[PDB]
């Protein structure tokens, strides 16, 4: 494969960028639309849906379950029934959301569904969710990929305790399908260190939009009452996490980047994002239905807690590597990143240090000392966000090339074109 040379920014980046839809929101809306259709409520349309590998894997997974998903652009319509064919096999790719959200849904059918994924997915956490499904009476063969859920046409539900410290998606996946369980579900996360609170909250918010009653008033416990899932039209927001990659260009170059269609009230962790950019002394404003970020003339080291927003880690680590020389930054709260698309702590450390940097992995994150970088080959590890972090680095370091820019298809297939258009 040819490398992708990361363009440099010898002068401030100035651009207006449109990012496509949220992966997290698109994939929840697909699941909820599938539940509504399966319950007999008719077809649902998702407007502004992301089209990426993760959402294609999700729509394919729904079609493997017997549903129909129409649309060649950003407008997707879901209709039909859960009626999987003999030996139905869901391909999970490297999509955690398919791996974690689809097994519950499948446990609603009367036909066994097998789940497989990419080689690299087989390393990611899954066993605690499979055990929770067994406790709820679903027959599940296997403790990792490939595994088979042997649905018999209903799932009883009730109460279950789970260790979700490795992934919030274990909670979200149970919550999405719970309204269709005979007695609903009460899920209790046991212990501590539950990452990605905003994504669990996203799940709860979208459930409420579909008319599901969920009680999230006590931390680490959720109660979903049995009931209908409404067929509705979904309006998907831009993906704010991917927007950060583009906004980071403003930050490192002292430029100005605007993101179109930025929501003033969001189901995504907008407030956490904007606060982090402001830590670096970027100026952030809402104007003309867009978000504008003006980078500072320079920035020093920062300490940032990423427990709630761990998917920002690659971009944030790139920012830390590009702080003023000798700056020390500490990224914390992110032990769970060892279980992501790749072990992102290990991968970021390797790649930064290969460029001459100083990144030390810690028990819960990274300590990054900004030092002069040099040319090299930034490896993506089949991880969209590793690829985009190398692009950020390359704005400020000539001769950086990403091995596999196409890893960005996971959530942002047009990244190369959008990035080129931004840098001009
Ligand atoms: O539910 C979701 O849509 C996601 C939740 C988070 O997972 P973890 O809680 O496993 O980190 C996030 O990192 C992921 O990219 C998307």
């Amino acid at each position: 494969m040819k490398t992708w040379p990361a363009p440099t920014a010898p002068t401030p980046v100035r651009a207006t960028v449109t990012v496509p839809g949220s992966k997290s929101q698109t994939n929840r809306a697909l699941v909820l639309a599938a539940l509504a259709a399966a319950q007999g409520r008719g077809a649902s349309t998702i407007s502004g849906a992301l089209r990426s590998r993760d959402t294609e894997l999700m729509l394919d997974a729904l079609q493997t379950l017997g549903l129909r998903v129409d649309g060649v652009g950003s407008e997707l319509t879901v209709s039909g029934r859960i009626e999987p064919g003999p030996g139905a096999r869901v391909d999970c790719g490297l999509a955690g959301t398919v791996l974690r959200f689809v097994p519950p849904l499948a446990a609603l059918g009367s036909v066994p569904v097998t789940f497989d994924g990419d080689q690299q997915a087989r390393g990611r956490p899954i066993a605690p969710l499979l055990d929770a499904l067994r406790e709820l009476g679903v027959a599940v063969d296997g403790t990792g990929l490939p595994f088979r859920v042997r649905g018999n046409g209903s799932l009883a539900g009730g109460t279950v305790a789970i260790d979700a410290s490795a992934s919030s998606q274990f909670v979200s996946g149970l919550l999405l399908s719970a309204a269709s369980f005979t007695d609903g579900l009460t899920v209790q996360h046991t212990g501590s260190s539950l990452p990605s609170a905003p994504h669990i909250a996203m799940t709860a918010a979208m459930l409420r939009q579909a008319g599901v009653d969920i009680d999230d008033s006590t931390p680490n416990r959720w109660q979903v009452r049995p009931g209908p899932v409404a067929a509705r039209r979904w309006d998907i927001e831009p993906d704010l996490t991917n927007a950060v990659a583009f906004l980071s260009a403003a930050v490192v170059s002292g430029g100005t980047v605007r993101i179109t269609g930025w929501p003033r009230v969001s189901v995504q962790p907008a407030d956490h994002i904007l606060a982090i950019l402001r830590q670096l002394n970027a100026v952030v404003i809402h104007a003309d239905s867009s978000l504008e970020v003006r980078g500072p003339t320079g920035y020093d080291g920062f300490d940032v807690d990423l427990r709630a927003v761990g998917e920002l880690t690659p971009s944030v680590a790139a920012l830390a590597a590009l702080a003023s020389p000798g700056s020390v930054s500490r990224l914390s709260g992110i032990a769970h990143l060892r279980g992501h698309e790749t072990d992102r702590l290990a991968a970021l450390s390797t790649e930064i240090n290969r460029l001459g940097g100083t990144c030390r992995e810690t028990p819960d994150g990274l300590v990054i000392t900004a030092t002069p970088l040099r040319p090299g080959i930034w490896r993506a590890y089949a991880d969209h966000r590793m690829a985009m972090a190398g692009a950020i680095i390359g704005l400020r370091v000539a001769g950086v090339e990403v091995d596999d820019i196409a890893a960005t298809t996971k959530t942002l297939p047009e990244f190369p074109r959008l990035w080129a258009e931004m840098v001009g």
